[PDB]
């Protein structure tokens, strides 16, 4: 089937019908595709996503939304929350309010820096498979254990870059390598980034990982000139609409639920 999608659907009607296998997904939009119901993200397959939009596109929203989405699927034992805010977007990450959820929420970009590398060095390498064993031994080994990190950053374009006199490591460049095998560590980033400029995101770093973590991808609004792929190209759309686009190159157009 192929339903057109409504102006506006709330998150509470996605989150109390997911609610109600062997899942392993949270759900925050519904679908074209999906009969206009939920859009279950399989975090086995894409742990993660990239979220690209102009001004006003909803990606300080769709962050709001997953953050709640995330909440109603795990317990916090389960699932853990680290709110990246550089901007500090009003009605954004900053008044998402869940403790037991929240283990860190930070905007000040030495801060932010200092968060996610506490993280990755802290609590997620050392997820990462010992270097040097046989694959016999990395078979037998036993399964990493606590909650799985779902790391929310919104306007990855204004974190601070690189730079020299005095030396300063992109902020956040540690969380790179382990998006790549987040997989292996139950690491679930979703990251936000502005797209006017089309030509610049890809050299992005943050989308360099992105893609070669092999996450989905959600295109919202867009420059419709502008080509996701061979086969697909922007488009301009109202608050809340993308294009989910997987690794494989399927494609459906989804409405992110209003928060509460
Ligand atoms: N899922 C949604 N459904 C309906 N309307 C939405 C949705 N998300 C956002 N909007 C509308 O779009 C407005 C801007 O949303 P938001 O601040 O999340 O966009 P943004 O892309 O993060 O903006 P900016 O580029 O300025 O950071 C909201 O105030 C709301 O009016
Ligand atoms: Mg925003």
């Amino acid at each position: 089937s192929l339903q057109r999608l409504p102006q506006r659907v709330e998150l509470s009607a996605i989150v109390e019908h997911e609610a109600v296998g062997d899942d392993l997904s949270i759900a925050f939009a519904i679908g074209e595709r999906h009969e206009l119901g939920p859009v279950p993200i399989k975090l086995r397959e894409s742990p993660g996503l990239m979220i690209l939009g102009r001004q006003g596109c909803g990606k300080t929203t769709a962050l709001v939304a997953i953050g709640e989405a995330v909440m109603n699927r795990f317990s916090p034992q389960q699932a853990q929350l680290t709110l990246i805010d550089p901007k500090t977007a009003p009605h954004g990450l900053r008044d998402l309010h869940a403790p037991g959820y929240v283990r860190a929420y930070a905007y000040d970009q030495d801060e932010i820096d200092e968060v996610i590398t506490e993280l990755a060095q802290q609590i997620l390498l050392p997820r990462l498979p010992p270097k040097g064993l046989s694959q016999e031994e990395l078979r037998a080994l036993k399964p990493w254990e606590g909650p799985r990190h779902f790391v929310l950053i919104d306007d990855v374009q204004d974190l601070r870059p690189a730079q020299s006199y005095p030396q300063k490591p992109p902020v956040g460049a540690a969380l790179w390598k382990l998006m790549e095998r987040a997989r292996q560590v139950g690491l679930h980033v979703f990251s936000t980034r502005n797209s006017a400029n089309w030509a610049t995101m890809p050299m992005d770093p943050w989308v360099k990982s992105q893609t070669s973590a092999k996450v989905a991808q959600l295109y919202m609004d867009n420059d419709p000139q502008n080509r996701i792929n061979r086969s697909v190209r922007a488009q301009t759309l109202p608050p809340g609409r993308g294009l989910l686009v997987g690794a494989d190159g399927d494609v459906e157009g989804i409405l992110v639920g209003y928060p509460s």
